[PDB]
């Protein structure tokens, strides 16, 4: 295990070289869960999560998101995103740095599992739909959009602290915005919101809002809720080619909320409404949200911070291969 102080074993067919202080590394699962481990961290003096990076400087595109990813980890440090405790590489010069492992807290569990195990009171989806939001307000004020929210990026430990993981780098497309189905190309923040709102449907009932089978069945399902929209707002959440999956439908109007979320409280239903629209700019905000009386047990204006707008200096100027990994292997080496 050639560095001093490292040592490598096998995890799911890939050798994991870490340092001494990791101890007891256990595979979350196979597959896509195959890159993370629970560890105890003899250094911290706690149990962990660690994640190794796939190929983090196999071409420009996947070194350049690498980058990114340890920057945006940086710059979001906020109680409901989750954050950094250490970041290491078993390289012990740039000629040999090809791998990157990342250290966080562990959580333990994500939303999927809180649904699965358990069902959930009105008073606690306030709480964890609440933190989400407030995670999401920080985060979009940096000028980040995530793009592709869902109940298996968002964290919960056992006393129900919430936070949000990863910024969409780079699966289930139940919880994607119809402008992001449609390729439009213009997309903003809002595209958030929507996802907010599937997932807090989810926790409400148990159950996904919109499961499409496919692409197409994705689509209808969304509209036989929502309603299919006129063509001065389809004009504006869709590429001109797309347009045709939405014109070829039968036009549908909006399903009465209320007879969707039977028995909800009226205020959730009510949010519901204003997170769940296709025309994305009147689209609550993550801000607008959180002053909503759904959120009113929970909300706090001076405890719901802004964050300094991302710079974007450094990825507006092109970079080879080699350079991303110089300014990453420097970005690692001063964690
Ligand atoms: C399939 C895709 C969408 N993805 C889902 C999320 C997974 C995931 C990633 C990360 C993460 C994020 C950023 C970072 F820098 C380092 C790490 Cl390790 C963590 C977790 C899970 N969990 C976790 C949960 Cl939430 C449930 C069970 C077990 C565990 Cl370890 C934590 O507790 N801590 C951090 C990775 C794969
Ligand atoms: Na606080």
């Amino acid at each position: 295990g050639p560095r001093a102080g490292f040592y490598r074993q096998e995890l799911n067919k890939t050798v994991w070289e870490v340092p001494q202080r990791l101890q007891g590394l256990r595979p979350v699962g196979s597959g896509a869960y195959g890159s993370v481990c629970s560890a105890y961290d003899a250094r911290l003096r706690q149990k962990v999560a660690v994640k190794k990076l796939s190929r983090p400087f196999q071409s420009l595109i996947h070194a350049r998101r690498t980058y990114r990813e340890l920057r945006l980890l940086k710059h979001l440090k906020h109680e409901n995103v989750i954050g950094l405790l250490d970041v290491f590489t078993p390289a012990t010069s740039i000629e040999d740095f090809s791998e990157v492992y990342l250290v966080t807290t562990l959580m333990g569990a994500d939303l999927n599992n809180i649904v699965k195990s358990q069902a959930l009171s009105d008073e606690h989806v306030q709480f964890l739909v609440y933190q989400l939001l407030r995670g999401l307000k920080y985060i979009h004020s940096a000028g980040i959009i995530h793009r592709d929210l869902k109940p298996s990026n968002v964290a919960v430990n056992e006393d129900s602290e919430l936070r949000i993981l990863d910024f969409g780098l780079a699966a289930t497309r139940w919880y994607r915005a119809p402008e992001i189905m449609l390729n439009w190309m213009h997309y903003n923040q809002t595209v958030d919101i929507w996802s907010v709102g599937c997932i807090m449907a989810e926790l409400l009932q148990g159950k996904a809002l919109f499961p499409g089978s496919d692409y197409i069945d994705q689509l209808k399902r969304i509209m036989e809720v929502v309603g299919t929209p006129s063509p001065e707002v389809l004009a504006k959440i869709s590429s001109e080619h797309a347009r045709t999956y939405i014109q070829s439908l039968p036009p549908m109007p909006q399903k009465d909320l209320s007879s969707i979320f039977r028995g909800a409280n009226p205020l959730a239903i009510d949010l519901l409404g204003r997170m769940l629209v296709l025309d994305s700019d009147q689209r609550v905000s993550a801000a607008e949200a959180l002053a909503h009386a759904y959120f009113s047990q929970y909300h706090d204006p001076e405890d719901e911070p802004e964050a300094e707008p991302y710079d974007e200096s450094v990825e507006a100027k092109e970079r080879t291969l080699e350079e991303w990994k110089e300014l990453t292997y420097q970005e690692v080496l001063s964690f």
